[PDB]
């Protein structure tokens, strides 16, 4: 009966209530793994500050709050479910949400493992591709913790850190994609673009060799085979902030130039995501596929269904957990390598402590 | 005897030789489709004129030409003896070249090709990883032939306009670079860090929506999944030029930034060309694993060697071709979907062409 084995499931998370926001944006500005602030310790809270009434009303416009904790919960609760029939020497499995800005806290996780005493652990990110500024940085957070907690663990860790093409990853998005073009008037069906939108990444993150437009290019690709390409379609990237240059084509901005084209009828795919959250529900929904499109004069415009409680998806986590404890992976060959232009010294680090670790 | 079906091999192309220099350049900056300049007309050939010196020593530090004819015509060759044993109903099958910026040009070609008298023409791209710049504008050039000629073709139409992952071009591709590894030390093998090169494009062309990136990525993703990741990766970008913004990140710089970080080993992959040219023979061989290479203190860096005249990438063609008839495609379905911010009026006009040809 006492948990065995436990799966991390890490993802950055969003505020649960209008009243997390603050916290939420003050962690996020106080890490260095994702940004370097000119007298950060001061300027982090202050930031956070001023942006949180802007990012409440985002909230508010949408319920009040992020669901990605829901959704995290239901899709660890039907993994450990097939885990413990799938792998009974590795059971009884637990699962733990390890939240990188708003609790749980990824310390928080790994600190409540540690006291359940499990024999192995393993770090089992929530984005299907890999980012140095995402799962990086998650996995940095476990390095991090346990060289300042000073004593090694007591669990025998690994991680999947990335699974950009998983077979039941690409058939939920497929699944998805299709049960939403059937909602399409019939006659517009075949005319429908597909537009794949994943988070943008500042050009100065791509140019040091982030992993994730390439896998995220997988994944698309992945898709649009198992649909045997039924439509056009192109990837696109959004949240762009700020006046920096940020890798493109812009999701709004492609939406616009599409309807000013002819194109009326929009799909929007949200490929890097497994769940809602304030960048589906609102940016998406809201601010592109209510406000924009009317400007535009759009015909028809609609996004798939977020992964969220499809069983489809929780087999998917199951079977990754279960090939990787079968296989011994410790970690993708993809972590052992670093960006060539990396400058963050505890990258290193995170990648020796997990292709280090015993078994 | 006479023939019958007319494979038409799309390709910039490079010149022969040194005496072929200025003119190759002068066409060049002579498309629009490529780039548009200020007063065009008078610049394109004075532009060609000041570049045509460093540009001839360049081909002269490779031995005074580009193969690419050479490897064209080879790879033609097996295409077609494969396909008259291939496709009977449609033999006899004739390729014919049909480069951008040097003869025999794409004009000249389908001059040809009419002559000919043939019943089936298909433009068959030799870029697997379609670009607007690239398979784009000669397919472009295609229609303004018609368009401008002032009459109507005498031969059915269609087109190949992209294959980034047939999977014999996934073979070949993982073919060389498993013998290439086979080149390496032993006790470095596992050691190897792979660099698929890619050529850049300038992130105003990237913004608009060009299809290039993320198909180059899943050329990748094949490759390597055949390659069952037997060693870490990352998608990089030769041939950056100019002070513009490019897509990165830079495979110079990649290779520089992996050496001072202890990755001494490395294997370039020239994952969007289909035969030897100046990128590879001098950018990649030269300027970067002999030059770059010392000053970086490199301990082994290869290059899996160009599909030339691999007779599995002639299988390659023959199937695409044989299954592009067998089909009855006109065209694929990404063709059908312009960059969401196209603003070159000729491109929805030659995706027209396509998809309305009869039959
Ligand atoms: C300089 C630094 C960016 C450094 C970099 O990576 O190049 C930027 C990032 C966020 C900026 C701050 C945020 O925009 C919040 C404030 C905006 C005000 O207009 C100036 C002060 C203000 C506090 C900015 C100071 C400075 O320009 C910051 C700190
Ligand atoms: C740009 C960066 C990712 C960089 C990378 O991948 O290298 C992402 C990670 C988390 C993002 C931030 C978080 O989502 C929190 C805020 C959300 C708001 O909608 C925009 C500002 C906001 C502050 C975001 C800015 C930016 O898009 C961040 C900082
Ligand atoms: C827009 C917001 C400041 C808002 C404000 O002044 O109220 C600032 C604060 C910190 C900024 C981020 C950090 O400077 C880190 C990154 C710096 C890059 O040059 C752009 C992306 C980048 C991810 C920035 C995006 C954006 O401009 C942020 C998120
Ligand atoms: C202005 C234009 C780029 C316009 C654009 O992309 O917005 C650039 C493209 C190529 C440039 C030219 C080429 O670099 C060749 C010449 C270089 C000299 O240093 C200036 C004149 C010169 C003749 C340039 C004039 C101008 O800056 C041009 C014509
Ligand atoms: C940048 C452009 C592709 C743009 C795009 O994909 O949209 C490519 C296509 C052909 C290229 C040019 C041709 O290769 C001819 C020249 C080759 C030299 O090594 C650099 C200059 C040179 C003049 C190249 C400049 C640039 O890289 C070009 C113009
Ligand atoms: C470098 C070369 C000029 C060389 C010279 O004057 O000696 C110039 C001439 C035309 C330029 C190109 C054209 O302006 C078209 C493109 C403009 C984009 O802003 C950069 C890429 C782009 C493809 C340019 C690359 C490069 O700067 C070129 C090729
Ligand atoms: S920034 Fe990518 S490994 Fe460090
Ligand atoms: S520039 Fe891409 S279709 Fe016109």
């Amino acid at each position: 009966r006492k948990p065995k084995t436990g799966i991390l499931m890490l993802n950055m998370g969003g505020p649960e209530t209008l009243g997390d926001v603050h916290d939420f944006l003050l962690r996020l500005f106080l890490d260095q793994d994702l940004m370097t602030l000119p007298i950060q310790n001061k300027l982090a809270p202050f930031i956070a500050k001023r942006l949180t009434p802007k990012i409440q009303e985002q909230y508010r416009r949408i319920g009040g709050g992020s669901p990605i904790k829901i959704w995290t919960s239901k899709q660890g609760e039907g993994m450990v479910k097939l885990l413990d029939e799938l792998s009974p020497n590795t059971a009884p499995h637990k699962y733990y949400i390890g939240f990188r800005y708003v609790h749980p806290l990824t310390e928080e996780a790994i600190e409540e493992m540690e006291r359940d005493g499990l024999e192995r652990a393993i770090a089992f990110t929530q984005y299907p591709q890999y980012s140095c500024s995402t799962t990086g940085s998650s996995l940095n957070a476990i390095y991090r913790y346990y060289n300042q907690v000073g004593r090694k663990p007591t669990m025998k860790w690994s991680t999947i850190d990335r699974w950009p093409t998983h077979h039941l990853l690409i058939q939920c998005f497929a699944d998805h994609i299709l049960k939403e073009l059937d909602h399409f008037p019939l006659e517009k069906r075949s005319e429908v673009v597909i537009l794949f939108s994943a988070h943008s990444l500042p050009m100065s993150v791509v140019n040091r060799g982030d992993p994730y437009p390439q896998e995220v290019s997988a994944t698309v690709q992945k898709v649009m085979e198992r649909l045997e390409y039924c439509n056009p379609y192109r990837l696109v990237w959004q949240s762009k902030v700020g006046p920096m240059p940020w890798l493109g084509p812009q999701t709004d901005e492609s939406i616009k130039g599409l309807c000013e084209r002819g194109r009326k009828n929009i799909l929007l795919v949200p490929i890097a995501f497994t769940s809602d959250c304030i960048e589906t529900l609102y940016e998406l929904d809201i601010e592109y596929s209510q406000v924009l499109a009317k400007e535009c004069g759009v015909e028809n415009i609609r996004r798939a269904e977020s992964l969220n409680g499809n069983p489809l998806f929780s087999k998917a986590l199951a079977d990754l957990v279960h090939s990787h404890i079968q296989s011994n992976e410790l970690c993708s060959k993809q972590l052992t390598l670093s960006c060539p232009l990396c400058v963050n010294p505890v990258c290193r680090e995170t990648k020796s402590f997990f292709t280090s670790q015993q078994l």
